[PDB]
């Protein structure tokens, strides 16, 4: 018999309910604090974040139906064992094209700062996924050139690419001068504005980066305008990387719409304990 | 295998009741809802309907996402040929536990927005369940059902329950019906027919043979109100009895909470004879 996870719009989280598309089966689960940003050792414990991170133990059952009513989301499911859980989620770990989505990431209320510990808070949850994302790039075939990251922050994060790719040009922009200021130091290049208006010439970037389509940053329609202003720098055969702290907001259909081809659409840990979005496509 | 399209309804303007999901065959398809061929199929071309009535024709493709948004839902599918939609259609026609949903019939503002009822209006409605009238009778019979008291919550014109009477003759037909004009017309039909709002059954609890629910449905009523009405339809069902919902306007219950209540579904779509078209039509035991 199925069961039903609720989220109120009033005063609950609908973004916090992610599908797992694994093998053809839709997984459903509640995000809550994870493992960051390893699994718990032996003998130490690790941290709890809210982050980009889920694992086996926050999927819930098996998608049967959903309901988007007036005032809340309903997901009927049919509930995983704990083990069913791990064994599905490492399956999810093993394939990368298994897509990772929040439905529901722009329903409700609750989606409706730059200090020097804002900024480490940041570049601290997205840590895991500086680790990932360059050598994870190499392996599809990246080779260098022109990185362009339309939301750079601090610039860690696109350092760290043009630290795996040396020769790389590494240009960011961001619309927060106080980032700006900081990026400008780990960065060739570094520009003030919004992403609605890109710094470089359009098709000029091999790579080109979105960590700002996403739940709490911007609204829907900002983000599908955003993510085909930054997409327009990427020259035919670049590859666009879209991932976020909070759920990002566009699915891997639209983008295939768009003409970006999805390489992959979600990563895992090195020790396969957890599982975040991270979409690679191709621009054709 | 096939990259994906996209179908829109807006909330301001567009229908979101519309868009229909089919579970056939362990995948989920969309269509959009158009007028049906009613009451039957095509040398001579029948009249159109806007009705209960799914074509193979209203097909989209095979769901890989949605995406509920602040204006509007958006559904990604890959789109199906002609003939792969009769294909799965007639799959569908060919289980009636496929079920067959529309998943945003709460969501936009058309479902959102008098004393007489004319004879012509009364003529109206009967003939937009024709279809269903013809089907559930004899479909309730292979399903079992032997007779007693049967309870229609929304009898409306009460000719519905009064083809039940005619099918297990015997049985006691009750109605109720919020509008009192339905009521006048529904004495005539059946049994007894009880003017007042299903909230409050008129039927002793825990009685009933059969119990029959139009109204928890788009433009009837809304959502919550269509989960209290249920609670309040089932409980004069009797302990391994039915429960039948079925509706001109998509049904706002879903099956899955129909199982969390109790109602063990044996089916959950029709078929007309001509296998042509397809319609809701839940039919839940209880237990
Ligand atoms: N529309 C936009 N264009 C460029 N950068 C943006 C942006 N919206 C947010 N950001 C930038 O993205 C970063 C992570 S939230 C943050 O440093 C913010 O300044
Ligand atoms: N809350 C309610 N209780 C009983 N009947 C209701 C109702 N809401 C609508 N109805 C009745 O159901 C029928 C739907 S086509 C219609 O004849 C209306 O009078």
């Amino acid at each position: 018999a199925p069961d039903r996870v609720v989220e109120t719009y009033a005063e609950g989280k609908p973004y916090d309910l992610f599908f797992l598309d694994v093998a053809g089966v839709r997984l459903v689960g509640r995000k809550t604090e994870a493992a960051y940003p390893g699994p718990d050792r032996d003998g130490l414990p690790a941290e709890r974040l809210k982050c980009a991170l889920v694992e086996a133990r926050m999927l819930l059952g098996v998608v049967e139906r959903d309901q988007v009513a007036e005032d809340h989301v309903a997901v009927f499911h049919r509930p995983l064992g704990e083990a069913e859980k791990a064994e599905l989620f490492a399956a999810a770990v093993a394939d990368p094209t298994t897509d990772l989505y929040y439905p529901y990431a722009q329903l409700g209320d609750r989606v409706r700062e730059v200090t020097d510990e804002s900024a480490r808070e940041l570049d601290h949850a997205e840590e895991v996924l500086r680790d990932h994302v360059p050598d994870r790039l190499a392996e599809l075939g990246f080779r260098g050139g022109v990185a362009y990251d339309a939301a750079c922050s601090t610039g860690a994060f696109l350092q760290a690419v043009g630290r795996r790719f040396p020769g790389t040009r590494t240009i960011g922009q961001d619309l927060s001068p106080a980032m700006v200021a900081r990026a400008r130091t780990r960065l060739d290049e570094a520009h003030c504005g919004d992403g609605i208006r890109p710094a470089i010439p359009e098709a000029s970037a091999d790579l080109v980066v979105c960590r700002h389509l996403n739940a709490f940053v911007v609204g829907t329609g900002q983000a599908h305008d955003l993510l085909a202003a930054a997409a327009s720098r990427c020259r035919e055969g670049g590859l666009v990387v879209l991932l976020g702290h909070t759920p990002v907001l566009v699915s891997s259909q639209w983008c295939e719409m768009s003409g970006l081809t999805p390489l992959q659409r979600s990563g895992a840990t090195p020790s396969g304990h957890a599982l975040f979005q991270c979409y690679v496509l191709r621009k054709g």
